[PDB]
Protein backbone atom coordinates (compact mmCIF):
# COMPACT_ATOMS: atom_id res chain seq x y z
CA UNK A 1 0.00 0.00 0.00
CA UNK A 2 0.62 3.73 -0.80
CA UNK A 3 -1.00 5.66 1.82
CA UNK A 4 1.79 7.90 3.95
CA UNK A 5 0.77 8.51 7.28
CA UNK A 6 -0.02 11.90 8.89
CA UNK A 7 2.71 14.04 9.66
CA UNK A 8 5.90 12.08 7.06
CA UNK A 9 5.15 15.48 4.60
CA UNK A 10 6.26 18.36 5.31
CA UNK A 11 3.65 21.05 3.05
CA UNK A 12 5.79 24.06 2.00
CA UNK A 13 4.55 26.61 -0.82
CA UNK A 14 1.38 26.86 -2.00
CA UNK A 15 1.70 26.56 -5.86
CA UNK A 16 -1.30 26.98 -7.31
CA UNK A 17 -5.44 26.65 -6.68
CA UNK A 18 -8.49 25.91 -8.57
CA UNK A 19 -11.61 24.32 -8.03
CA UNK A 20 -10.39 21.12 -7.74
CA UNK A 21 -7.60 21.31 -5.53
CA UNK A 22 -4.97 23.05 -4.07
CA UNK A 23 -1.20 22.42 -4.76
CA UNK A 24 1.77 22.54 -2.51
CA UNK A 25 5.43 21.96 -2.72
CA UNK A 26 6.38 18.87 -0.14
CA UNK A 27 9.41 17.78 1.70
CA UNK A 28 9.32 13.71 1.77
CA UNK A 29 12.55 12.41 1.41
CA UNK A 30 13.33 15.14 -1.14
CA UNK A 31 11.04 17.57 -2.96
CA UNK A 32 7.53 16.07 -4.05
CA UNK A 33 4.19 17.62 -4.75
CA UNK A 34 1.40 17.40 -2.88
CA UNK A 35 -2.24 18.33 -3.95
CA UNK A 36 -4.87 18.56 -1.48
CA UNK A 37 -8.68 17.97 -2.24
CA UNK A 38 -11.40 18.58 0.14
CA UNK A 39 -13.30 16.13 2.11
CA UNK A 40 -16.45 16.33 -0.17
CA UNK A 41 -14.53 15.61 -3.37
CA UNK A 42 -13.50 11.63 -2.01
CA UNK A 43 -14.30 10.37 -5.35
CA UNK A 44 -12.43 12.46 -7.43
CA UNK A 45 -9.88 11.23 -5.20
CA UNK A 46 -10.46 7.73 -5.58
CA UNK A 47 -10.59 7.95 -9.31
CA UNK A 48 -7.20 9.67 -9.39
CA UNK A 49 -5.58 7.81 -7.27
CA UNK A 50 -6.61 5.11 -8.80
CA UNK A 51 -5.22 5.86 -12.35
CA UNK A 52 -1.63 7.27 -11.06
CA UNK A 53 -1.48 4.27 -9.14
CA UNK A 54 -1.91 2.15 -12.36
CA UNK A 55 1.49 3.97 -14.01
CA UNK A 56 5.15 3.00 -14.18
CA UNK A 57 6.51 4.98 -16.83
CA UNK A 58 9.24 7.60 -17.36
CA UNK A 59 7.62 10.01 -19.58
CA UNK A 60 4.51 9.92 -17.10
CA UNK A 61 4.77 11.97 -13.79
CA UNK A 62 5.62 9.72 -10.70
CA UNK A 63 2.73 8.89 -8.69
CA UNK A 64 4.34 8.64 -4.52
CA UNK A 65 1.24 8.28 -2.91
CA UNK A 66 -1.93 9.66 -0.82
CA UNK A 67 -2.99 10.81 2.92
CA UNK A 68 -6.59 10.52 4.06
CA UNK A 69 -4.98 12.43 7.62
CA UNK A 70 -5.93 14.53 8.34
CA UNK A 71 -7.00 16.17 4.65
CA UNK A 72 -7.07 13.97 1.12
CA UNK A 73 -3.81 14.44 -0.20
CA UNK A 74 -2.12 13.00 -2.98
CA UNK A 75 1.54 12.82 -3.68
CA UNK A 76 3.75 12.93 -6.77
CA UNK A 77 7.21 13.85 -7.66
CA UNK A 78 8.65 17.27 -7.86
CA UNK A 79 8.87 18.56 -11.56
CA UNK A 80 11.54 21.45 -11.95
CA UNK A 81 10.62 23.62 -14.96
CA UNK A 82 7.71 24.72 -16.87
CA UNK A 83 5.09 23.60 -19.06
CA UNK A 84 5.62 22.65 -22.92
CA UNK A 85 2.92 25.12 -22.82
CA UNK A 86 5.06 28.03 -21.75
CA UNK A 87 8.19 27.02 -23.26
CA UNK A 88 6.26 27.64 -26.89
CA UNK A 89 3.46 30.11 -26.32
CA UNK A 90 5.05 32.79 -23.48
CA UNK A 91 9.27 32.07 -24.19
CA UNK A 92 10.83 33.12 -27.01
CA UNK A 93 12.48 30.03 -26.74
CA UNK A 94 12.48 28.70 -30.05
CA UNK A 95 13.45 25.07 -30.07
CA UNK A 96 15.06 23.36 -32.82
CA UNK A 97 13.93 20.45 -34.75
CA UNK A 98 15.37 17.57 -33.27
CA UNK A 99 14.36 18.87 -30.18
CA UNK A 100 10.88 19.37 -31.04
CA UNK A 101 11.06 16.05 -32.23
CA UNK A 102 11.65 14.34 -29.34
CA UNK A 103 9.32 15.97 -27.22
CA UNK A 104 6.65 14.58 -29.85
CA UNK A 105 8.22 11.08 -29.63
CA UNK A 106 8.42 11.34 -25.51
CA UNK A 107 5.16 12.49 -25.30
CA UNK A 108 3.75 9.40 -28.11
CA UNK A 109 5.72 7.24 -25.46
CA UNK A 110 3.54 8.46 -22.29
CA UNK A 111 0.42 8.08 -24.21
CA UNK A 112 0.71 4.85 -25.61
CA UNK A 113 1.64 3.62 -22.64
CA UNK A 114 -1.32 5.10 -21.30
CA UNK A 115 -3.33 3.51 -23.62
CA UNK A 116 -1.76 0.33 -22.82
CA UNK A 117 -3.07 0.42 -19.59
CA UNK A 118 -6.71 0.98 -20.57
CA UNK A 119 -6.35 5.12 -20.13
CA UNK A 120 -7.45 7.84 -21.60
CA UNK A 121 -6.17 10.99 -20.54
CA UNK A 122 -8.98 12.75 -21.59
CA UNK A 123 -7.55 16.30 -21.03
CA UNK A 124 -4.20 16.11 -23.22
CA UNK A 125 -2.66 19.81 -24.07
CA UNK A 126 0.50 21.26 -23.84
CA UNK A 127 -0.38 22.84 -20.21
CA UNK A 128 0.08 19.04 -19.27
CA UNK A 129 3.27 18.24 -20.68
CA UNK A 130 5.75 19.06 -18.16
CA UNK A 131 9.31 19.74 -19.48
CA UNK A 132 10.86 18.12 -16.30
CA UNK A 133 14.35 19.93 -16.52
CA UNK A 134 13.94 21.13 -19.73
CA UNK A 135 14.77 17.76 -21.24
CA UNK A 136 12.13 14.65 -20.08
CA UNK A 137 8.10 14.74 -21.14
CA UNK A 138 6.19 14.50 -17.53
CA UNK A 139 2.60 13.80 -19.02
CA UNK A 140 0.01 14.62 -16.05
CA UNK A 141 -3.00 16.46 -15.41
CA UNK A 142 -1.81 19.48 -13.83
CA UNK A 143 -5.33 21.68 -14.49
CA UNK A 144 -7.12 22.45 -10.76
CA UNK A 145 -9.64 23.95 -23.01
CA UNK A 146 -11.62 23.48 -26.35
CA UNK A 147 -8.68 24.10 -28.74
CA UNK A 148 -7.50 20.35 -28.20
CA UNK A 149 -10.95 18.87 -28.32
CA UNK A 150 -12.54 16.12 -31.32
CA UNK A 151 -14.85 17.11 -33.65
CA UNK A 152 -16.96 14.62 -31.76
CA UNK A 153 -15.70 15.57 -27.83
CA UNK A 154 -17.12 19.30 -28.77
CA UNK A 155 -20.42 17.85 -30.02
CA UNK A 156 -21.17 15.95 -26.61
CA UNK A 157 -19.23 8.73 -24.73
CA UNK A 158 -17.31 10.93 -26.62
CA UNK A 159 -14.53 10.29 -25.03
CA UNK A 160 -11.48 7.49 -26.68
CA UNK A 161 -8.06 6.44 -27.52
CA UNK A 162 -8.54 8.47 -30.57
CA UNK A 163 -10.07 12.01 -28.98
CA UNK A 164 -6.71 11.68 -27.63
CA UNK A 165 -4.86 11.02 -30.80
CA UNK A 166 -6.52 14.19 -31.98
CA UNK A 167 -5.38 16.39 -29.02
CA UNK A 168 -1.71 15.41 -29.78
CA UNK A 169 -2.46 16.12 -33.23
CA UNK A 170 -2.96 19.23 -32.20
CA UNK A 171 0.40 19.10 -29.66
CA UNK A 172 2.16 17.99 -32.72
CA UNK A 173 0.45 21.89 -34.47
CA UNK A 174 1.63 23.70 -31.76
CA UNK A 175 4.86 22.07 -31.48
CA UNK A 176 5.90 22.68 -35.28
CA UNK A 177 4.22 25.95 -35.97
CA UNK A 178 5.06 27.32 -31.94
CA UNK A 179 1.55 28.70 -32.21
CA UNK A 180 -2.05 27.60 -31.16
CA UNK A 181 -4.53 26.84 -33.51
CA UNK A 182 -7.72 29.49 -34.22
CA UNK A 183 -5.55 32.30 -33.16
CA UNK A 184 -7.13 34.26 -35.66
CA UNK A 185 -10.47 33.34 -34.13
CA UNK A 186 -11.11 35.88 -31.58
CA UNK A 187 -14.52 34.31 -30.10
CA UNK A 188 -14.70 30.82 -28.51
CA UNK A 189 -17.98 30.19 -28.63
CA UNK A 190 -17.32 30.02 -32.87
CA UNK A 191 -14.31 27.67 -32.45
CA UNK A 192 -16.76 25.63 -30.43
CA UNK A 193 -19.37 25.62 -32.97
CA UNK A 194 -17.54 25.80 -36.28
CA UNK A 195 -15.22 22.98 -35.36
CA UNK A 196 -17.85 20.81 -34.22
CA UNK A 197 -20.55 21.49 -37.51
CA UNK A 198 -17.56 20.46 -39.32
CA UNK A 199 -16.37 23.54 -40.80
CA UNK A 200 -13.57 24.42 -39.09
CA UNK A 201 -9.44 22.88 -38.62
CA UNK A 202 -6.47 23.86 -38.07
CA UNK A 203 -4.83 25.82 -40.88
CA UNK A 204 -1.39 23.18 -41.47
CA UNK A 205 0.27 25.55 -43.72
CA UNK A 206 1.44 27.59 -40.46
CA UNK A 207 4.32 25.25 -40.11
CA UNK A 208 8.12 25.72 -40.09
CA UNK A 209 9.35 25.22 -43.40
CA UNK A 210 12.06 22.63 -41.80
CA UNK A 211 8.99 20.77 -40.54
CA UNK A 212 9.69 17.36 -41.70
CA UNK A 213 7.14 15.66 -44.85
CA UNK A 214 6.29 12.84 -42.57
CA UNK A 215 5.67 14.49 -39.41
CA UNK A 216 2.82 16.82 -41.85
CA UNK A 217 1.38 13.77 -43.04
CA UNK A 218 1.15 11.98 -39.12
CA UNK A 219 -0.11 15.46 -38.02
CA UNK A 220 -2.88 15.44 -40.52
CA UNK A 221 -3.45 11.85 -39.89
CA UNK A 222 -4.07 12.57 -36.12
CA UNK A 223 -6.78 15.61 -36.87
CA UNK A 224 -9.22 13.56 -39.23
CA UNK A 225 -13.10 14.65 -38.25
CA UNK A 226 -14.08 10.85 -38.59
CA UNK A 227 -12.01 9.55 -35.14
CA UNK A 228 -11.99 6.04 -36.87
CA UNK A 229 -9.92 7.53 -39.78
CA UNK A 230 -7.26 8.50 -36.64
CA UNK A 231 -4.17 5.75 -36.14
CA UNK A 232 -3.57 4.37 -32.97
CA UNK A 233 -0.55 5.74 -30.85
CA UNK A 234 1.45 2.22 -31.51
CA UNK A 235 1.75 3.33 -35.37
CA UNK A 236 2.21 7.28 -34.35
CA UNK A 237 5.00 6.46 -32.14
CA UNK A 238 6.41 3.91 -34.96
CA UNK A 239 6.10 7.04 -37.15
CA UNK A 240 8.07 9.13 -35.01
CA UNK A 241 10.73 7.20 -33.81
CA UNK A 242 11.17 6.53 -37.55
CA UNK A 243 11.76 10.17 -38.48
CA UNK A 244 13.73 10.37 -35.65
CA UNK A 245 16.32 8.21 -36.92
CA UNK A 246 16.83 11.48 -38.89
CA UNK A 247 19.29 11.70 -35.96
C1 LIG B 1 6.77 23.55 -11.16
N1 LIG B 1 6.44 22.16 -10.89
C2 LIG B 1 5.20 21.89 -10.50
O1 LIG B 1 4.41 22.80 -10.42
C3 LIG B 1 4.72 20.52 -10.23
C4 LIG B 1 3.39 20.38 -9.86
C5 LIG B 1 2.86 19.11 -9.64
O2 LIG B 1 1.56 19.01 -9.25
C6 LIG B 1 0.71 18.03 -9.65
C7 LIG B 1 0.06 17.26 -8.70
C8 LIG B 1 -0.83 16.27 -9.08
C9 LIG B 1 -1.07 16.05 -10.43
N2 LIG B 1 -2.01 15.06 -10.79
C10 LIG B 1 -2.11 14.41 -11.98
O3 LIG B 1 -1.34 14.59 -12.91
N3 LIG B 1 -3.12 13.53 -12.07
C11 LIG B 1 -3.40 12.76 -13.18
C12 LIG B 1 -4.73 12.51 -13.50
C13 LIG B 1 -5.01 11.72 -14.59
C14 LIG B 1 -3.98 11.19 -15.34
CL1 LIG B 1 -4.32 10.22 -16.71
C15 LIG B 1 -2.66 11.43 -15.04
C16 LIG B 1 -1.54 10.83 -15.86
F1 LIG B 1 -1.64 11.23 -17.21
F2 LIG B 1 -0.30 11.21 -15.38
F3 LIG B 1 -1.59 9.44 -15.69
C17 LIG B 1 -2.38 12.21 -13.95
C18 LIG B 1 -0.45 16.85 -11.39
C19 LIG B 1 0.45 17.83 -11.00
C20 LIG B 1 3.71 18.02 -9.81
C21 LIG B 1 5.03 18.24 -10.19
N4 LIG B 1 5.50 19.46 -10.40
Amino acid sequence: DWEIPDGQITVGQRIGSGSFGTVYKGKWHGDVAVKMLTPQQLQAFKNEVGVLRKTRHVNILLFMGYSTKPQLAIVTQWCEGSSLYHHLHASETKFEMKKLIDIARQTARGMDYLHAKSIIHRDLKSNNIFLHEDNTVKIGDFGLSILWMAPEVIRMNPYSFQSDVYAFGIVLYELMTGQLPYSNINNRDQIIEMVGRGSLSPDLSKVRSNCPKRMKRLMAECLKKKRDERPSFPRILAEIEELAREL
